[PDB]
């Protein structure tokens, strides 16, 4: 019902399909869980890529998602905050009413015609893939790890994304600048893979 409700109405949780607002939100909404997970003390570094495809991946190098069976819904916990919009505890489906805290990664999975999870946890490598917000396989373990943190990369919707489809470096860029002085003890790195530019951004 959560994901349904953002596919119908993306204009309340992410802002204007049409003019790349809503689209840079996509990668704005990863980044802000990135940093929760610095905030909280376990993440030092983010690294935000710009692929190819005009898709983007943010990693962190914090705890991981939990990737353990949920009690309540009986699937990984990161299967629950991917695919179960109130779980975050940061949106809900309600069509009236549209806050500061919580996990919204649900919202960006539900826009994306793809998406990908790694997570790097207790020795081992986990990934799923979902497509419009639906998982394609149970959260699967593909390696082992001596790392821990998260990967989020995804491909946002031809369906709901109109007109402007490719990432300004120069929007990504601002926000990260802005993130990585506000959050001092955080190293941001930005790169895009269609022409090679890299920036690194550290307090100083
Ligand atoms: C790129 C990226 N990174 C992360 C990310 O590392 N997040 C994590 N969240 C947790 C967590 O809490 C999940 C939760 C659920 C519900 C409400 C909250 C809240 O903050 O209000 C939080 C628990 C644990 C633990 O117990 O080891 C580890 C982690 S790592 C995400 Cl997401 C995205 Cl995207
Ligand atoms: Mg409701």
């Amino acid at each position: 019902k959560g994901l349904d409700a953002v596919r119908k109405r993306p204009g309340m949780y992410i802002g204007d399909t049409d003019d790349g607002t809503g689209l840079h939100h996509m990668v704005f909404e990863v980044v802000d869980n990135a940093i929760d997970e610095a905030l909280a003390g376990h993440c030092k570094e983010i690294i935000v890529t710009i692929h190819a495809d005009n898709s983007v991946s943010v990693q962190d190098d914090g705890r991981g998602i939990p990737t353990g069976i949920h009690p309540e819904e009986g699937v990984s916990a990161a299967e629950v905050i991917m695919t179960v919009l109130h779980a975050g505890g940061k949106f809900d489906d309600n069509s009236y009413k549209v806050g500061l805290h919580g996990v919204g990664v649900s919202v960006v999975n539900a826009l994306s015609q793809k998406l990908e999870l790694v997570i790097q946890r207790e020795g081992k490598i986990h990934r799923q893939i979902y497509e419009h917000g639906v998982p394609q396989a149970p959260l699967a373990v593909t390696g082992e790890t001596e790392k821990t943190g998260t990967m989020v990369r995804f491909w946002p919707s031809l369906e709901t994304f109109t007109n402007v489809t490719e990432f300004e470096y120069e929007i990504l860029a601002k926000r990260l600048r802005e993130l990585s002085f506000l959050n001092s003890g955080v190293s941001i790195r930005l790169r895009d893979k269609r022409d090679g530019k890299e920036d690194h951004f550290h307090y100083e």
